[PDB]
């Protein structure tokens, strides 16, 4: 976790052209697809908010939240911060990461800072709900020159990915803005 914030090109991409920064916005994206591929997942919602962060909301089982007994934390946490090339690599080149999981009537959430959890994933509440979101704030240390997110690119490869996964409500929406899409194939 620490050898991909010296050299993160050869794990993200270019950082410095907005290739890199949008690949952030992808992988994440890759997770939540997967449980769609897996059929838990019909619904996905991609937001772009306006402090610049991104979050990636799905209806999934949610990322399992019980202790790892190798490795003495919360499965999810593991996730995050162990090593497409995997969320991890997100989490280490985002100054702050929040993520929260509807799992087993419970509300899960957890804060990380560069990769590191501010704390254990807590319990927070209760949900009839279920499934991951995950809103990540890509650190300027990292990412240079291209620092925006851009509607278009994302917008296409969503396009392109609702083709792939039959059935499953893929939204984008910006909140710089209001523009607002959605992929849905039924074929
Ligand atoms: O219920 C499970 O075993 C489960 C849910 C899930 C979500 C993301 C990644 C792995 C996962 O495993």
């Amino acid at each position: 976790l620490d050898a991909v914030r010296k050299r993160p090109g050869m794990y993200i991409g270019d950082t410095d052209d907005g290739t890199g920064l949008h690949h952030m916005v992808f992988e994440v994206v890759d997770n939540a697809i997967d449980e769609a591929l897996a059929g838990h997942c019909k619904e996905i919602i991609v937001t772009i908010h306006a402090d610049n962060s991104v979050s990636v909301q799905d209806d999934g089982r949610g990322i399992p939240t019980g202790i790892h007994p190798e490795e003495g934390v919360s499965a999810a946490e593991v996730i995050m911060t162990v090593l497409g090339v995997g969320v991890s690599v997100v989490n280490a080149l985002s100054q702050k990461l929040e993520l929260v999981i509807q799992r087993e009537g419970k509300i899960h959430r957890q804060i990380y800072e560069h990769g590191v959890p501010q704390a254990p994933l807590a319990v927070t509440g209760e949900t009839e709900k279920t499934g991951t979101m995950v809103r990540f704030w890509p650190s300027l240390e990292t990412f240079t020159n291209v620092t925006e997110f851009e509607y278009e690119i994302l917008a296409k490869r969503l396009r392109e990915l609702s083709f792939l996964n039959s059935g499953v409500s893929i939204r984008l929406r910006d909140k710089r803005d209001g523009k607002e899409d959605h992929f849905h194939y039924e074929g």
